[PDB]
């Protein structure tokens, strides 16, 4: 599965771009978790953080969540509570992988950690 030359595999934290929406954090999942069908070649199934729904998204419309400051949308973040909730669950998942520990208020330092480049592991720590 996902043997098509393009990147991103199961478990990868990514940003996903759907028409009409900001880049949104997601996890790449196997089609078996979706209750649907296999993804077409060059597509990935993702599960979106925040609402837990599934979309078949092209790999050209995905980037690693580690490319954070370049895809984090600050306007959308200020405008939409769903996007903030999405960011929380995405970064929380990121934190546990990277073995990072912290002391809306919970978000603030995870956001800073993410925006600052996921110190000290860097993006390496975000891998599944
Ligand atoms: C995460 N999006 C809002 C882009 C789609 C949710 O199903």
């Amino acid at each position: 599965e996902y043997q098509d030359g393009k990147e991103f595999g199961i478990g990868d934290l990514v940003w996903g771009k759907i028409k009409g929406f900001s880049w949104w954090p997601a996890m790449v999942v196997s089609w078996k978790a979706t209750s649907k069908r296999q993804a077409m070649s060059g597509m990935r199934w993702v599960q979106w953080f925040g609402d837990g729904k599934f979309s078949e998204v092209s790999a050209d419309k995905l980037v690693a969540l580690g490319l954070f400051s370049q895809h984090f949308n600050l306007a959308t973040f200020n405008k939409l509570v769903s996007y903030r909730k999405a960011m929380y669950h995405a970064l929380e998942k990121a934190r546990v992988r990277a073995g990072k520990t912290f002391p809306e208020d919970q978000l603030k330092p995870m956001l800073e950690w993410a925006h600052g480049g996921f110190k000290p592991t860097g993006i390496e720590g975000l891998k599944p």
